[PDB]
């Protein structure tokens, strides 16, 4: 598909067993989602954004359903405000930005 | 062009006559940059992000070149750790998502 971007490009996910909303950010390296439960190892990391860093659980080879399309890849889980899908993932699906 | 996600999607940008680096970034509704000075009067806004919240300078109808399209619009100037450009201007040098 071709999105737009007079509004948010907000798409669902499901991850975890789980759908939520999440949106399409290129601006981000990471994949970062609100606090959920994930299986497997985990490990502490810190992310910085604008207004400084929020402490993040890392979990590796996660597999998530992005609109349809799977991925596998890293998942940042914390408190982040909205739920945004990073370049690590946006890269599997193929996307990309054209003008 | 087709721009692909693999590295950070930055472009130069010349506003005030100067070149700048910036992020191309779906996942912002506006475009903000580091400190600079813009003609004209300003007005106040908050932008939350990852760690919280900053305050912003907010300039309207500034000319700005994005990878070589022209745009005028709002830029926001504040203590961002990268130069952003947001939705707002994405859609004027006509950006879209695709995959
Ligand atoms: C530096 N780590 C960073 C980079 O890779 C990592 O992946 C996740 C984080 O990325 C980010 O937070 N990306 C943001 C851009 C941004 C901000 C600061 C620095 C770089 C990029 C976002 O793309 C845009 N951000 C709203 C998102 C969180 C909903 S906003 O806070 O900046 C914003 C920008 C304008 C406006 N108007 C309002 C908010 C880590
Ligand atoms: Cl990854
Ligand atoms: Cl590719
Ligand atoms: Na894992």
């Amino acid at each position: 598909p071709q999105i737009t971007l007079w509004k948010r490009p907000l798409v669902t996910i499901k991850i975890g067993g789980q759908l939520k909303e999440a949106l399409l950010d290129t601006g981000a390296d990471d994949t970062v989602i609100e606090e959920m439960s994930l299986p497997g190892r985990w490990k502490p990391k810190m992310i910085g954004g604008i207004g400084g860093f929020i402490k993040v659980r890392q979990y590796d080879q996660i597999i998530i359903e992005i609109a349809g399309h799977k991925a596998i890849g890293t998942v940042l889980v914390g408190p982040t405000p909205v739920n945004i899908i990073g370049r690590n993932l946006l890269t599997q699906i193929g996307a990309t930005l054209n003008f």
